[PDB]
């Protein structure tokens, strides 16, 4: 009756959304942790999942607590990988060989973020460890990616990943950037295993210099 439906109104208006997202939130990880080619079916399902994920990310913007931020960034990172594979299926084959990866987004999923910065995370695929990080994007400052920007870095080799997550990084050239000129497999081979993708809403950003960018550990978020 009304007593019960009333309680339903508070409960479902407050929580039904989170429960609905929780029923599908695993899809991205489940999909990308299964080795193999990123097929047309995976692309189509991924696009459908991204519709829901981006609605959820809208609700996650501007987190108030470190826990909320870590959750938001983690969710963002899953979306970037799916978006990347949908835009460039070959990247899935490189991801399958990755020791680790990092993802940054210009949206405010960290506690603090300034214009031209990105919030993100580096994930060690062997140990599971997440290192929360921030970036200054030279391309953002130059005027690209204004409506939407993600950056995905794949690390085939442990040494460069370990350096990235312990020391941070500064980009002093375009070495490592996937820029429409060659296989990312080759980019990585000649860059200590490291390949950098820049992602727009509709496709890869292929002419966006990163030189001048900086990457550091977000001390307000990582434990």
């Amino acid at each position: 009756a009304v007593s019960e439906t009333s309680k339903e109104v508070w409960q479902d208006v407050s929580d039904f959304s989170k429960k609905s997202w929780a029923s599908i939130s695993a899809w991205g990880e489940e999909a990308f942790n299964t080795a193999g080619v990123w097929t047309d079916k995976s692309i189509a399902t991924g696009k459908e999942w991204l519709k829901a994920a981006d609605k959820e990310l809208n609700e996650m913007l501007n987190p108030k607590t470190a826990k909320e931020a870590r959750i938001a960034i983690n969710t963002m990172a899953d979306t970037a990988l799916i978006r990347l594979f949908n835009e460039q299926p070959s990247a899935k084959l490189l991801f399958d060989k990755a020791y680790g990866y990092a993802v940054f987004d210009s949206r405010k999923f960290s506690l603090m973020l300034h214009t031209n910065q990105g919030a993100g995370v580096a994930v060690n695929r062997k140990t599971g460890k997440h290192t929360y990080m921030k970036m200054f994007g030279a391309g953002l400052a130059a005027g690209i990616g204004g409506k939407f920007y993600q950056q995905v870095i794949l690390f085939e080799d442990k040494a460069r990943f370990d350096a990235f997550v312990t020391q941070g990084w500064e980009a002093t050239s375009e070495v490592g950037v996937v820029a429409g000129k060659e296989s990312a497999e080759l980019t990585a081979k000649y860059n200590g295993g490291m390949a950098i993708y820049q992602i727009g809403e509709k496709g890869l950003l292929l002419d966006a210099n990163i030189s001048g960018s900086k990457y550091w550990i977000d001390k307000d978020l990582t434990e």
